[PDB]
């Protein structure tokens, strides 16, 4: 009656959540948000990269012309994505290092062709075959040109391409392996060939096997693929006395963010950043844990399904008492905030400075976790379909050393912002504590439950100038140290 | 007229132990924690894996079938381990690519081989050798078959196996280099022959050299090794006009968490997860320094031989005085209590709640970290005994790049985890002279050293009730303040 | 009679901006950078013994390329190998060519030892014009041309055993003839063959007439192979034609040997880091000059800066205490007590808060400022050829690297300066509390940072209060007096 009471209070809410800090497995706080993404659409959005769908095609079936394959010729792309799908319905061929060429055409994102006049004088060109239809003629890969005898003969071919440009070319060319001793007479009139490519750096160098190819589509013979990249200044040199599968030119090799992706999910009218295998996802959270396989601006791959942030307070569910004793269900308009017993009843109010402090700091490191941009193109392949030994066992090594580096990171990252989310709001609760007790002077009392005595007659008005930050305690210490420092 | 003083403190050991955190190199604690293992048993335990010594074997003679390699036929493991004193006791053989070899086969875990019926028609099968006696009996490998002439005769062979089954077959193979021209004709015709194994992905062609292989127990002539792995619906072919080593089956390729190791350790009757070269090593801590070598559950190499993680607080060795000036080696009950001075004498008594809330905080960072689990089966090879150039500074340099970065992490984590036990335990501290100085009310004063000086007769009931958290601050207070508050 | 006592704590009018777990920008009083971006441009010549490799590949000096004559059975701890290289002897070319240049730059060293291997029967020492040696037409000084004698190249069948304790590493190659008039004038047999043998291994080279372009008036060339004989084994070598012989082994070594290209010129100077661009201070512990670097460098990161803050919250400036802001004019001390007495009104540092908050952030800096990172031969990180697979793999290693260290670092310096900014304002309100408690009941708490004494309290008051010495009891009664008034 000549006192009142004063309370300084958080808020709770009826369904927190669980989250990791430093030393506790499980600890509720107010509210909390996901950093892993874990779900995609399941289509790959066609904005804002290039798209370009195989289909029916592998990228070396494009690459080389495979029929089926024509309406690639000199596509371009910033993810060229490979269907389980495709096959090859052309010569049978093989390509030793396969992987490398794969590679090294995804990352150059065209298959711009340019046409040059090799001179094959003495032999004739275009061969094909029933085994590489175009339409109802026999054909042939189209960016190959298939060599053989011209007038019972086939020399020595001696024949050059200087690079006088200031790119670097890529030529495909091949070595064909006839089923028979007949067949490589009949097309080479030598009884083995040659095949020898060459540059100021490099040469490669391919005996031909007769019978050495199992049969496929019709055909107990085929061709394997080799390629030569030719700097400037430098030069190709072809020499042969047979079974030579020629270039016709050159693929521009550019550098830049394209690459290649395995995954038959569909492609759709719709605007992501990030891709995978699985379908493109959003990339808000930091990390995700869709598939390690990623192209463009993604969150990080980790191993963990889940890893929540604190974005609130501890959550400590509900006469008046103050942040002591538990928080305040009934507080929706700040964080923090006094709950009073006076001459008028009670009362309470949000303190808004002290809500907005906690708010600032944490939408800080939203901002600072929110925020990371990792953007990535073409990287290393991460599954495998053969068995290999030492270089997968490399690749496989780096790629599970990287993750498990990943999330430990993330783990941490979660476990101390949440201990520090924890220790910052119960900062701003004790300075608004603190900063009351010293407001009210020798006129009041710490009653040790998060409440003060008041030991005047304290209306709401008065309670206001307390919270306002203009009480007066000269006004009232005359009364209040009468009633405080009595000894009845 | 008489008073009372009330201390609260914290214990202290003569013992203290030294950690490192973010601010200091040395800091004494109570109680620490190493979480680097560095000492192995030196033997490797025989459970839970299924360990197989190859004793005098390498993992390929067992794999070619060298006579003294018998036993291990059709054998399994979770890891082979190599011994340094293992020998090769049969006909001379070199394997380009032996690394990834080893590797695929330690990696797939079975020796389990199963026949098949090549249609050798026009060779003689099972060549053999007084190089490799079987018995008393000259004899080859088990799992190859020499082929030479037959009928004075050597044929173009071309033979085709396929795989129909729904796994991997993986065919060993080789090609035999004789000493003279006068062995090449006596076994194979030919002048010269050449070794074609072909599936519908790719081709090994090799053509033997007469008179290439050194002078080996008795020989200068060898056989070279290659592999060939057949996926389901491909083919093998092998074509050959002399020289050809023929696979007799196929090993039955297997995907799990077998891997090998090079060890000299002796294998005992024990149990552990962590295998290393030195033997196997408890994984208990979370990091190890014993060897960057290990299979199964291990801790995680890092550089530092010890990194001490603070169990418990700093260690701060006529009147009582409390925390302020140094803690108390006479408390042995409890981390935190209370001294006292009163009118009964003197007194001490731990305080269990908050001895427990640091006890739980500190086993909970225990948890955290002592739970780690990391299990790697095959991985890469991390040490070599041959100058290789490329691949291996890949190797080398990814592993030194793990390592630096786990320790670096296993560095900031012990410093981070100890500025925290040190601050929580100094704030359990803290906390327990607040509530007591609430408590307390208007009844005593802060004397500064951690003691309270009570202004009123406080015999041990009384003393008791502030520390049981019952005392009736309001029983005592005109006692209290008379004595606080006179002017003589 | 009264006094007042404030607490507070210095400031600055040129604070730094530095980034915390919670803010992106919060001022400073001070701070340092971590990340070294600044090269002087030069390779300091010491303390590593640097070769300049000049008009010179490692792979002329190993060959013996003339004009690389002078690198015989050098040593080094870093070959720098300079753009202007040019090669002027037979035209040459080295399958995997980055293997071996790698392995020999690791090795350190161009010792060669002679051998005496038996070429009976064969002509030794072909020569070309292609590779003068002053006036007369030579060859590679550390390979041996052989040709035919007497009108015949027989098959070689040539030993070389390794009797020693370490490897040798043997450099030989495969001449590629223009024509078959030359494949049979140098050795008779319409093609030849090259195979070099260990117990271990074999190296089958068939050569190909015709199959090398016009280089410096050759449409010839060599290829380049190599092959190490480990302790015990033997090196066998059988030709019928075509072999550019070794003339013996160059010795391996193991050690801090790499190499690295840079056009920087070397100077006379000490610096234990050296990248491309130059040597670089190692004082920080991260730089953004150069993935590429030797010795014990800095990490590498991609920011461009890092501000570890090694002061407290700036908060630029009667008396009135820390609550308010800081003082700009306190500059003896980062903490401190302002007054107004009987005597007038003063400003002095806390020596004690000062040093045990300056204590904490030198220990920081020091477990920041001490790594050391010595690090040799590594990977290639920069690639002149379009590969594929391996080269793939060697750019993901390092971009992953790159990126772990510097989330590591940014993480670091968020942390650092949070705890940095927490443990200089927990100074600040421990100073506070502790002339709270030596005051007792002689004052009160105006909410300013400041004490209102309710006594006299002289110079010398005051500075029994600084020293912790205030006895409160002398003054209770007055103190009292003054307080309970109604
Ligand atoms: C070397 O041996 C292999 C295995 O015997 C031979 O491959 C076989 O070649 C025949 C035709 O030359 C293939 O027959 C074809 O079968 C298809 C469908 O089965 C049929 O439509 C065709 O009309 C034709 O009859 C057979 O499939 C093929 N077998 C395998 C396992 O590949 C190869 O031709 C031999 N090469 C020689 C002797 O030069
Ligand atoms: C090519 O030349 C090498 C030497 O330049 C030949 O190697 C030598 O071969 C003979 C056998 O013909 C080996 O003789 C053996 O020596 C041991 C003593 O260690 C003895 O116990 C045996 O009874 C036998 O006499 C000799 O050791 C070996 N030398 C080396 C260095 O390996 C090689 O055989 C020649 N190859 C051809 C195809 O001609
Ligand atoms: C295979 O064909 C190539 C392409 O023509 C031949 O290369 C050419 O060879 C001639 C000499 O045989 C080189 O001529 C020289 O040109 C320089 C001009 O820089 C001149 O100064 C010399 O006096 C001489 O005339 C020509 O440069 C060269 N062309 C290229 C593109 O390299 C090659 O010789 C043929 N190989 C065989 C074995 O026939
Ligand atoms: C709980 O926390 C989340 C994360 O801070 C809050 O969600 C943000 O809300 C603002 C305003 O509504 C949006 O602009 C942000 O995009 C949201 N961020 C995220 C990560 O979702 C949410 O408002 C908080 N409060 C609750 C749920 O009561
Ligand atoms: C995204 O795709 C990956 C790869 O296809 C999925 O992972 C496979 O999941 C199945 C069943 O869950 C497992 O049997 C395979 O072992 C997994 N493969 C790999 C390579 O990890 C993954 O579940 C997909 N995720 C989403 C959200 O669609
Ligand atoms: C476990 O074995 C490793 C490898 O043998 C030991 O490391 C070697 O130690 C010797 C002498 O201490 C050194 O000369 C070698 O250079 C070390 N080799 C490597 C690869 O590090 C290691 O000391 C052993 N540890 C234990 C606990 O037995
Ligand atoms: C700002 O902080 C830096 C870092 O502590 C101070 O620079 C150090 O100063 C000492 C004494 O002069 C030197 O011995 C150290 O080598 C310096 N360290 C570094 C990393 O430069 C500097 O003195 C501080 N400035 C002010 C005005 O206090
Ligand atoms: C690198 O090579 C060039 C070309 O051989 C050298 O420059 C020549 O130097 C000689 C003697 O000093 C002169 O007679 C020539 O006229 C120079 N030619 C040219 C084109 O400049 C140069 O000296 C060599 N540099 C080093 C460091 O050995
Ligand atoms: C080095 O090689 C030559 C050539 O093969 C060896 O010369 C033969 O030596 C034997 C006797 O030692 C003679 O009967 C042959 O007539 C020799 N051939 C010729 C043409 O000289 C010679 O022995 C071998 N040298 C060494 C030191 O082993
Ligand atoms: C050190 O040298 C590197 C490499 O030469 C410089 O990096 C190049 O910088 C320019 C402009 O910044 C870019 O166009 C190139 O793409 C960069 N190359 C690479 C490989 O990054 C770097 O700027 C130099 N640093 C210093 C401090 O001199
Ligand atoms: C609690 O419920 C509210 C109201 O429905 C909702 O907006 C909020 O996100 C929920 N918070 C948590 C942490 O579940
Ligand atoms: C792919 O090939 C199959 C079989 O030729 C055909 O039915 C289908 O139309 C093709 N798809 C595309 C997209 O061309
Ligand atoms: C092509 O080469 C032949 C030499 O075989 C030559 O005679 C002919 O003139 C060349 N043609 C052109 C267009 O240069
Ligand atoms: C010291 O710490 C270890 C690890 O937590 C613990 O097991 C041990 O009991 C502690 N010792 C004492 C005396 O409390
Ligand atoms: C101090 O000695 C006791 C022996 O009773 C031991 O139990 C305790 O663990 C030691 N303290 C430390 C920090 O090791
Ligand atoms: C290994 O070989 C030696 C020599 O043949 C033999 O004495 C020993 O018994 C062998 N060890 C085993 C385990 O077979
Ligand atoms: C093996 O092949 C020969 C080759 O003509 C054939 O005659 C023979 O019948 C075949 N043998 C079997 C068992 O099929």
């Amino acid at each position: 009656n000549s006192t009142a009471t004063l309370c300084l209070g958080h808020h709770a809410v009826p369904n927190g959540t669980l989250v990791k800090t430093i030393t506790n497995d499980q600890i509720e706080v107010t509210n909390a948000t996901e950093l892993v993404q874990s779900s995609s659409t399941g289509r790959i959005c066609d904005s804002p990269h290039r798209i370009l769908d195989g289909k029916n095609c592998t990228l070396i079936d494009a690459l080389l012309g495979d029929p089926h394959c024509d309406g690639f010729q000199n596509e371009k792309w910033d993810l060229f994505v490979e269907r389980s799908k495709a096959f090859s319905n052309c010569y049978p061929y093989d390509v030793p290092d396969y992987a490398s060429l794969r590679s090294l055409v995804a990352s150059s994102g065209t298959l711009e062709f340019i046409n040059e006049g090799f001179n094959w004088t003495g032999v004739t060109q275009n061969g094909g075959s029933y085994a590489c239809k175009r339409g109802p003629d026999n054909s042939f890969f189209s960016r190959l040109n298939w060599l053989y005898k011209s007038e019972s003969t086939y020399p020595v071919l001696n024949v050059t391409m200087p690079n006088n440009d200031n790119f670097d070319k890529l030529y495909i060319w091949g070595v064909h392996h006839p089923s028979t001793d007949k067949e490589q007479t009949n097309l080479y009139v030598q009884a083995s060939g040659r095949v020898t490519v060459s540059t100021k750096r490099s040469q490669q160098t391919i005996i031909p096997n007769v019978g050495s190819r199992p049969w496929v589509r019709g055909l107990s013979s085929g061709i394997s693929i080799y390629w030569t990249i030719v700097k400037p200044g430098d030069i190709l040199l072809i020499n042969s006395n047979g079974n030579l599968i020629a270039p016709r030119g050159y693929f521009k090799i550019r550098t830049g963010k394209s690459s290649i992706m395995r995954s038959d999910a569909p492609i759709g009218t719709c605007s992501s950043e990030c891709i995978t295998p699985n379908g493109s996802i959003p990339n808000d959270k930091p990390f995700q844990n869709v598939n390690k396989i990623t192209y463009g601006a993604c969150p990080k791959y980790v191993k963990q399904n889940t890893l929540k942030l604190a974005t609130g307070m501890r959550n400590v569910p509900e006469a008046i008492a103050g942040f002591i004793e538990n928080g305040w269900e009934g507080m929706i308009d700040g964080w923090y905030g006094f709950r009073h017993q006076n001459s008028e009843g009670t009362g309470q109010a949000a303190d808004l400075k002290s809500t907005q402090a906690a708010i600032d700091q944490i939408n800080g490191k939203l901002n600072r976790v929110i925020e990371k941009t990792n953007e990535k193109f073409h990287q290393i392949e991460k599954e495998f379909s053969e068995v290999e030994g030492r270089i997968q066992d490399l690749e496989k090594y780096v790629e599970d050393t990287k993750i498990d580096l990943w999330s430990y990171n993330a783990e941490l990252l979660v476990a101390l912002e949440n201990q520090h989310t924890i220790d910052l709001t119960d900062s701003e609760m004790n300075k608004l504590f603190e900063k009351t007790r010293r407001q009210l002077r020798e006129n009041a009392e710490d009653m040790g439950n998060g409440c003060f005595k008041i030991y005047h007659k304290c209306d709401n008005a008065c309670i206001g100038s307390i919270r306002n930050g203009t009480y007066d305690h000269d006004v009232y210490r005359d009364e209040a140290l009468n009633n405080r420092f009595q000894i009845k």
